[PDB]
């Protein structure tokens, strides 16, 4: 029994983390085969970050201007190019620790594990979700740039590289092809995220995890997808699609509660609050577990 | 910025996880050098667990009755002994992936990372605390027995091996010398944990993490260690010692708030509740961060 915010084991990603230095700036990079991936703003001084012309700034740079360090070893840069907001530094050594991997662009609401790093060394791992407004609420200090987010599908699917913190204190970054998630650019200006919404299909997945673990005080009614969605829009919950009802099916089958019945329970929680109770140790509705996360934890995928 | 329940990177422990089989039972073991460590109840059938005589049960067993598997490799058992509630199976191969390590018995209130495993394969990692009543609120399914908890001090300090779930749904286990934490025995009977209490020094550490991250709405008064402790005992908070005030000193020095001032803020939160607000995204007072955890996260120890 029990339910925890669980991250994937991080061993496979640790052996890929290197420290990249250009000029005075040092951040983390991802070394797979003979390429090293890092945020392109490593080439920027602080004057540069107000209005960086990245092409122009990168043109002034040659291979030997990049100090890639792997542990104590120093790698040799024999090539550099800029794919979107990511720098690709080709080096002289294939990483012998390269796992099977894919690069993946995840969807808002999906979860992934983050290995937070500084100067190329891992410091901690945690689980989080891509918010509907394409930000993440992470834990990132200066020099954590280039820390990666990932899933393990038995193969490492890298989905996120950290670039920047917004004055909000929320975090933004790119996929491993350098395309930002969200409307953000790698520049030090005022950038607004959208209004955030709650991942409704994830909250329902968690209520099922709650029932699986003996927490059932919130159950009861029914409602319609259409009727439920009217309550959700009022509470800044993201609208429940039928894909979403389908994804919850196996969870429905193992608790013997129809999705639509579970939504009626949620509607009452949204309308009436929690009246001081807790669900799985939380006094709030938790939205950072996908249905796949719940099933992975509640039957032990390794 | 940002604050997350962060676990240590798990790479070093993954390369130590093996699958141990005796009879029909299969659980996880810890392979360091030429010894493999696992819960001794691996030798038990289900009839045995009501009233196991472990010496007698282990006497019927010979080395070849133990199937230790490391990945696909099968290790050769050339020795077996029982230290308290742990079995020590000596094998023919030193593990080439053995990190620098120590065995450590932690104290109630300390935190550690758990690598949850099944059949010798890692599935997830999470951070938790030894409760004052020596239980842990984990996430453990059948066959997760022998999963280990650990800290990384730059060296892996193993502090916990999981043995059993109580009807509560909370979890109990031993140090790596096989001595249970708490009053528990490895037997399937009714076993009561103590009344649980809140780790007061950890809650204060979290309020400091809250201030560090811009959440300051709860600040204000003063009070005395003696006066504060009177409020704590009423709310089932563990009493604040002067060691505890000392440990919080560096946190005090960097936020410019005296410990005793922070306690006055907490007293009012305990007495008056949170009135619907949140602190660092939580609607409850969080007690699973030590002051060392807060300092590790808020300045990036790797
Ligand atoms: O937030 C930013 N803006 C910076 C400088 C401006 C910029 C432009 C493009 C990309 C990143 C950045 C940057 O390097 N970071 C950081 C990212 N993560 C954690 C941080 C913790 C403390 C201070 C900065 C942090
Ligand atoms: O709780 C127990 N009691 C058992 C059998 C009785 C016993 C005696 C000594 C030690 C352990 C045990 C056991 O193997 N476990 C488990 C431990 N962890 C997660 C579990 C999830 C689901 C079912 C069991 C779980």
């Amino acid at each position: 029994s029990g339910f925890r915010k669980m991250a994937f084991p991080s061993g496979k990603v640790e052996g890929c983390m290197v420290q990249v230095t250009c000029g005075t700036t040092t951040l983390n990079g991802l070394w797979l085969d003979d390429v090293v991936y890092c945020p392109r703003h490593v080439i920027c001084t602080s004057e540069d970050m107000l209005n960086p012309n990245y092409e122009d700034l990168l043109i002034r740079k040659s291979n030997h201007n990049f100090l890639v360090q792997a542990g104590n070893v120093q790698l040799r840069v024999i090539g550099h190019s800029m794919q979107n907001c990511v720098l690709k530094l080709k080096v002289d050594t294939a990483n012998p620790k390269t796992p099977k991997y894919k690069f993946v662009r995840i969807q808002p609401g999906q979860t992934f594990s983050v290995l937070a790093c500084y100067n190329g060394s891992p410091s901690g791992v945690y689980q989080c979700a891509m918010r509907p407004n394409f930000t993440i609420k992470g834990s990132f200090l200066n020099g954590s740039c280039g820390s990666v987010g990932f899933n393990i599908d038995y193969c490492v699917s890298f989905c996120y590289m950290h670039h920047m913190e917004l004055p909000t204190g929320v975090h933004a970054g790119t996929d491993l092809e350098g395309n930002f998630y969200g409307p953000f650019v790698d520049r030090q200006t005022a950038q607004a995220a959208g209004t955030d919404t709650t991942i409704t299909v994830n909250v329902l997945a968690w209520l099922y995890a709650a029932v699986i673990n003996g927490d059932r005080w919130f159950l009861n009614f029914t409602t319609t997808l259409n009727d439920f969605n009217l309550v959700a829009m009022k509470y800044n919950y993201e609208p429940l699609t039928q894909d979403h009802v389908d994804i919850l099916g196996p969870l429905s089958a193992q608790t013997g509660i129809a999705v639509l019945d579970m939504c009626a329970s949620l509607k009452e929680l949204l309308q009436n609050g929690m009246n001081g109770r807790t669900i799985l140790g939380s006094a709030l509705l938790e939205d950072e577990f996908t249905p796949f996360d719940v099933v992975r934890q509640c039957s032990g995928v390794t």
